[PDB]
């Protein structure tokens, strides 16, 4: 688990490309509630496997939101995993 | 909640448009594991608000998968709800 960039006691949960930062949910709230400009920053949940990279693909069959590398590694393990249909995740808010 | 169309003891959890049927998870597995043709059917989870309609839009802020009617009713209540970004939900498998 990659730690939060703006505090000490928590592991990250979200990633913001605009700030190039990995934040726990509390720090996400503290940072992007300050004003409207920050509130317009698009953020994405962290990968649920490695928890070190922004999530990029949602697989409902796996019930998992994974980053690019983890998506490729999970769905190259065998022909059953390959058949899984994944949907790209988009940053929001 | 809407009952499962193929059994009497469970509430539905998914909707299959190809079968025009609301199904619980047990009956979903029973119906679509019958053969390679039925296994291709794409199914979607049931709306989390009304629990009677197929989910059409995912809202991460509300942490909710809603049908079109529930989506509009939730996100037209006030200008704060209107700001929520929702993504279309795609049936899978
Ligand atoms: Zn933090
Ligand atoms: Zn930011
Ligand atoms: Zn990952
Ligand atoms: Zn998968
Ligand atoms: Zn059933
Ligand atoms: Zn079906
Ligand atoms: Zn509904
Ligand atoms: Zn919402």
């Amino acid at each position: 688990a990659r730690p939060c960039d703006t505090c000490r006691s928590n592991a990250c949960t979200v990633y913001c490309h605009a700030d190039s930062a990995y934040l726990c949910m509390s720090c996400d709230a503290q940072v992007h509630s300050a004003n409207r400009v920050a509130s317009r920053h698009k953020r994405v949940r962290v990968c649920e496997s490695c928890e070190r990279a922004p999530a990029a693909f949602l697989c409902e069959a796996d019930d998992a939101s994974l980053c690019t590398a983890c998506d490729s590694e999970v769905h190259s393990a065998n022909p059953l995993a390959r058949r899984h249909q994944r949907v790209p995740i988009l940053p929001i808010s």
